């Protein structure tokens, strides 16, 4: 833990030195430093140059305006590898490609890239690290669901180092499923000479199952690189205090920052806000109901908000642009999990599926149909174990929220209870 | 358009005149010829001419009096043709059974008639028309549900010109079905000879098939003649302006009427009006939440509604009868359509039908069972494709209501969003 | 009804008697007679003694002590028989027993033995009278539930006295089935000879069959033994007025009585009230909503209860102990069935499944998903018969609850509609 923490808090307190030397390079006000859309172009810039540029906004007269420019691949590249002690530090570039990857997630969704790969675009929240390349860092394979796995899998599917490269992503996967059953599919897809049809329906359906007998996808909070630097300019040590991204200190950090952010006319700067408090904390395919709860505010699905992407296009113009403060801060705190549930055990039940009369009234007699129906090779193995499951079930039994004191998630909040983020378009209503 | 308005014009101006005529001839003050038990014993006759009578209410030193009275036949069919400028005109004559037969479709379940065809009484959305004779007029045939086209079909199964009436009801529900597979088991059907069980049976099939796989069923606003005939006589010419059955027309004249009816000592007249509005429309078997959204009231269903029929039977006394006006407007409105929504296409699908967590929060996890664990010859083809569709698909994509003075539906307004009219018995709670 | 009234009311005319007479021998004040602790102890003597004893609370300075005193069993046999008119009157003390019961079935979950006999932890509404002993009362036969009459079978089969019984056992189960299909399975457990596996999985069948097609079983308020004798002391005559537990009387009864319980430190008054109202009135495993609707305030499930049992174990100590009245109370009554609901007939339908759009307007379109996918040797029968079965379906048509004033139900209100009281737990919303 210690050590954990130390070697995050280094990579964080490399991104925040770099930011600060970028954001002096291209003279920026601090104001201006922490407008998203700033930060966003420098973590590209640093990206590509591993020419390179893009739009720098700044503000002239009472006026925002746009004015894009061009820096050495090397210069950066020599910026960024001083700023981190020397070494080349790719731990720390892989954490903006992250974080880039949480914003694509909760902005975008991914359906027409689904329907090439011949996947149902309904398994959206398998897609964490959908556009994240492939061969990402050790960091980037953690972050990606199970759906990113299988549809990179079809990609190959549709030159030896070919085939480790196959395995290794197979493995991937695997690590990721929790049951035997669905792991020993992945084996039968991987020890296969010359992959095609039978493995593709293969991963398929292993996705669909996992929508169900989910798998354990690493979440990561991953901040803009202008709320690290502004953190490190103001006075705060990253190496001493050492950081986590799955504990309390990106709650902490981003309860004691002030980003900015361009709002166009129509759009609500709540909803933007809700969008980039979402792609913080990697929440695009949580419950919408335990977003609401932590943060305090309710969280509404995608197709409800007067919002789109973080991103000002070359195309529009500055004329009409205004900054708004993004608010990213919660009234609760939980840690972030690499589990996706129970999926097995199976360990009796515990509940009550149906009622008695006592009294002679006239009523409906409830009774969990689904569940009481249902109790009349792998791929049967599997079959039948996501027929056992119910949405009803409960996983992380005893563990809850935090209060933004509770350093040490010493005593947990246990929460009473739309649940889909993207399950609110123009061809569904879920 | 023009030229559909313009007959259709017609028809409703000849309605109008009628009426007015048959006002005159029974003596009737202007607010008694806008009763609406007046106007159904009017509408009843020129419908039974082709001696003829019904109840007639008049209003004498402050009590509300029933005097039933006849007619030959041929002075009313005389009256008829006459007010429709010389012709027979059949057309305006299926528009006042239609009427009639919107408003049974409103007031009475057809359960005892559905069992005794071997259907199930589960199937009264399907209903629409089955008060109306075979072998109606096209726009009557037009209006018939797909439940209505299969009882009359079985009623035909339990003369020469026999086998062609087959096949005519054969192919009005074959046009009605929106999917190839539908239509095919249709010619499986027609093309029987000497039909018996097998087409009993597959007729029972297809009716069950369009509870998901809706069949295309003609909708018609038709008012009571009384209101034709009062904007007639007020100085509205359909004729000059056209009109229109499914456009803006009807409802912004009942938005210009004023209706009466008669009201018995324990109902409520709000119950009466939603009743003769829901007829109006044409909307017995719409979502009620549609027609809620459309009227600005709450639309209640019929075993909430504490009311009796329109119609005043012989027995009841007429001493406790009062009169009440009835509220047929509008918040909003919107074009009635001849779609049963969509059937196929499953062109991709854009959605979440699963979470993945994000927070180690003790909780369910939510997922669509029924959708996930569907994915695991005309029949088997027919079962494959309604276990495909789900209740959260939407249908009619980018269409929605007006406001009363877009009249040419400009400006579509999408609502946000109980839905059976006859889902709540002593026996059901849906 | 009046002979029956006539033996009810000698029997309860006994319980009070002895309650009376052991407050008298332990010299408690009326107070501490109506304590529901000291009513289940003086209780618990009498069962055990047919040396015996436990806990009796008294109120000393201010304080409550604890003071467990034992009796000679033939001293409280002696003193039984007399309070019953000579007799040995086994009816009372089966009594006492059906409402341990009762509270039991309110109290615990019985999961930790529903494991053991191999049966479903879901089956809780199927255990009513679990804690029960195997032989007790005919009134105790038929007050057990189909799962409990199952779990006792399972035990057997896991002395030729032992066949009798085995036979007398499974003629209990098979006169609580309602449908022809479940009793013939009943015949072919009983019919075995030298039971085993078969019987075993076969009676695990027809327990998760009464799930939805539900088994006959008795419902009887039973009220603490410090109830009845607190009304003979008050100078109330149960032999003159009779007694029922299924009509009015118990309500009535309850709306003339004050009960106190011992509560501890955290728990709400409230809460050990509605537990105690619960196994008053047989009502563990009823729609919580039909229970609110009766009691008047809200019937909170299990796990939202904050509150542990009725007994104060010899462990806690007393100096934190007070003293509350129990709210036993209702707004209305209803009759006790023995039904378990409507399981056949199948006469008709009547209803809604699915809508026919009127309007062009962006929306989903509702079905009855399951219900209508529904419709497309003795096990077979019984699975399409509860395959047949909807919780929309209404059981105890024109029955419903009653004012405290109307005691020969004469005027029934039928009330307009979470279910489950043990469907709130850690692994499991329900
Ligand atoms: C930025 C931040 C990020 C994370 Br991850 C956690 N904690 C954070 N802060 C640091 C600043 N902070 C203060 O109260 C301070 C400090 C201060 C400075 C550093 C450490 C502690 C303290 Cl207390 N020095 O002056 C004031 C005033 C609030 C908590
Ligand atoms: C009855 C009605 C049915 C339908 Br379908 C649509 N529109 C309708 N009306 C007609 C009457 N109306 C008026 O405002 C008028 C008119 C008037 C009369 C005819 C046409 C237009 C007008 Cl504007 N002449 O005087 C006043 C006053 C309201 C709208
Ligand atoms: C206890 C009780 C249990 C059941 Br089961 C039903 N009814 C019950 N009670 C009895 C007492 N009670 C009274 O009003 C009385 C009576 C009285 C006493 C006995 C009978 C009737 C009456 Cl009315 N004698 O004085 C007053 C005062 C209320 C109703």
């Amino acid at each position: 833990a210690t050590e954990i923490r130390a070697s995050v808090g280094k990579m964080i307190d490399g991104i925040g030195r770099f930011y600060i030397q970028m954001c002096t390079e291209l003279k920026l006000s601090d104001y201006e430093g922490r407008l998203i859309q700033n930060s966003l172009t420098i973590e590209r810039m640093v990206l590509s140059a591993f020419k390179t540029g893009g739009p720098i906004y700044r503000r002239v007269d009472g006026k925002w305006r746009r004015e894009l420019i061009l820096y050495d691949k090397e210069e950066i590249r020599r910026i960024w590898r001083q700023a981190n002690n020397g070494d080349d530090a790719t731990a720390g570039l892989t954490h903006m490609m992250i974080w880039h990857s949480n914003l694509n997630d909760a902005t975008y969704q991914r359906t027409r890239a689904l329907v090439r790969t011949g996947m149902d675009p309904r398994m959206c929240s398998l897609m964490q690290g959908s556009t994240l390349p492939r061969r990402s860092g050790a960091a980037g394979a953690a972050v990606k669901g199970v759906g990113t796995m299988v549809m990179e899998l079809i990609r190959m599917i549709k030159g030896r180092r070919t085939r480790i490269a196959y395995e290794r992503m197979c493995n991937i996967l695997k690590g990721k499923f929790q049951t035997a059953a669905q792991r020993t599919m992945v084996d039968q897809v991987r020890e296969s000479r010359n992959p095609g049809n039978a493995e593709f329906e293969d991963l398929i359906f292993l996705a669909r199952s996992a929508l169900i007998l989910r798998g354990s996808v690493a979440h990561k909070s991953c901040l803009p690189a202008c709320v690290y630097g502004s953190a490190v300019a103001s006075g705060y040590d990253f190496e001493r205090e050492g950081y986590s991204l799955v504990g309390i200190d990106p709650f902490r950090l981003l309860q004691n920052s002030q980003v900015y952010s361009l709002i166009r006319p129509n759009e609500n700067p709540a909803h933007k806000s809700q969008l980039v408090w979402m792609a913080c904390h990697s929440a695009a395919f949580e419950d919408l109901r335990v977003s609401s709860f932590i943060r305090g505010t309710k969280v509404v699905p995608r197709g409800k908000l007067s919002t789109r992407g973080v991103q000002i296009a070359s195309n529009e113009n500055m004329e009409t642009m205004e900054s708004s403060t993004l608010e990213l801060r919660s009234r609760y705190w939980a840690i972030r999990t690499r589990s996706g549930g129970n999926t097995n055990q199976q360990r009796a039940s515990s509940g009550q599926i149906s009622i008695q009369p006592t009294f002679s009234v006239q009523r409906n007699l409830p009774f969990d149909r689904p569940t009481i129906m249902a109790a009349f090779d792998m791929r049967t193995e599997i079959i039948r174990l996501m027929e056992s499951a119910r949405p009803e079930d409960v996983s992380f039994q005893g563990r809850g929220v935090f209060e933004l004191s509770d350093e040490k998630a010493t005593s947990p909040i246990v929460p009473s209870f739309g649940s889909y983020f993207f399950g609110d378009n123009a061809e569904e209503y879920d």
